[PDB]
């Protein structure tokens, strides 16, 4: 088998991107968060607090004939901004772009923080990182990819975010048409249950590649690009007047600016971020300061190649006994 579904910017800035996913029977649709970086399906539900509840669409088992509450399964988790979410658990029917599991972990929010509350377009996550990482007690559940794989054609993934346009996730295929060149493999770590890997380096603008190991993880459900605080700096020295700001959090720049590209390496490979996928527009509403798509990844504890450098890309998610991650330009 496979599937193929569409993704979609959450606004203008590409600061998210969204999927639809069915969930139960009959259908009832949400526009989940794919993210490359947890492992939890979650979803608002008719379960969620009601004042926590502004605008998303939710999830509501008793409608669903196929949804099986899961006897004392509970979820809690908290993500990279300190944004967390939690509940109960149900088994039911999943679909992504044509793409059908039976029995997948579907997790109820009951309680979510304020930062998914004060955001309407998205109507909850929809883990791609390792199973390991799953949230869910006393048994831990596995994610839609891991219940899929035996049945695709392929146990692979793939990401085709676009730059302020819609992209495509795949799953079982790879579409030989939606990438320029080859797809370049590299190794990955599953230690810390992430896509973790190791990019061979970078440059910025037309200068010379930097030939330096940089650990890190592709993780779809970040936005920006965090790397270590060297190479931040040695971008934003290419921009007159940008600053790393204590106040804002991290690198301004100009609005009126023209951004330099920035490499990095996969293999001898090179992906190509252009300058333009850098920018994040003001800061504040009609500020003409802006807000820098490449940020130190100092005091996170590791490296992010989130949206900004994985849009640049055709990024392959290899789920074989081995995993491995591809990149292809595009
Ligand atoms: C939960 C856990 C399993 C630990 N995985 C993680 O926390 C992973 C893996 C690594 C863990 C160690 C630290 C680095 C990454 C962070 N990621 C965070 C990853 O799972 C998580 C998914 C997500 C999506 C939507 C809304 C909230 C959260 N993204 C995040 O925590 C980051 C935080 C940030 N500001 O960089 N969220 C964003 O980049 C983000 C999301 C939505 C937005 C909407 C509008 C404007 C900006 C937006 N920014």
């Amino acid at each position: 088998s496979t599937g193929s579904a569409t993704t979609t910017p959450i606004d203008s800035l590409d600061d998210a991107y969204i999927t639809p996913v069915q969930i139960g029977t009959p259908a009832q649709t949400l526009n989940l968060d794919f993210d490359t970086g947890s492992s939890d399906l979650w979803v608002f539900s008719s379960e969620t607090t009601a004042s926590e509840v502004d605008g998303q669409t939710i999830y509501t088992p008793s409608k669903s004939t196929t949804a099986k509450l899961l006897s004392g399964a509970t979820w809690s988790i908290s993500y990279g901004d300190g944004s967390s979410s939690s509940g109960d658990v149900y088994t039911d029917t999943v679909s992504v772009g044509g793409l059908t599991v039976t029995g997948q972990a579907v997790e109820s929010a009951k309680k979510v923080s304020s930062s998914f509350t004060e955001d309407s377009t998205i109507d909850g996550l929809l883990g791609l990182a390792f199973s390991t990482l799953n949230t869910v007690s006393p048994t831990q559940q596995k994610t839609f990819f891991d219940n899929a794989k035996a049945s695709l054609d392929s146990p692979v993934f793939t990401a085709d975010l676009g730059y302020h346009a819609p992209g495509t996730y795949n799953f079982g295929f790879i579409d030989t048409t939606a990438y320029t060149g080859s797809i370049t493999y590299t190794a990955v770590s599953t230690k810390q249950g992430f896509w973790e890997w190791t990019s061979t380096g970078y440059a910025v603008g037309s200068g010379t590649f930097k030939s330096t190991s940089i650990d890190g993880i592709a993780d779809t459900g970040t936005t920006l690009l965090y790397l270590p605080a060297t190479v931040v700096s040695a971008y934003w020295a290419q921009v007159s007047g940008a600053k790393s700001s204590s106040s804002v959090g991290g690198y301004v720049f100009p609005c009126s600016a023209t951004l330099p590209s920035f490499t990095f390496g996969v293999g001898s490979a090179r992906i190509v971020i252009p300058g333009d996928y850098i920018d994040f527009g003001p800061i504040s509403t009609g500020s003409s300061s802006c807000f820098g798509g490449i940020q130190s990844s100092a005091g996170i504890g590791i490296n992010i190649f989130g949206d900004v450098a994985l849009k640049a890309a055709f990024v392959v998610f290899n789920g074989a006994t081995t995993p491995t991650l591809g990149f292809a330009s595009k």
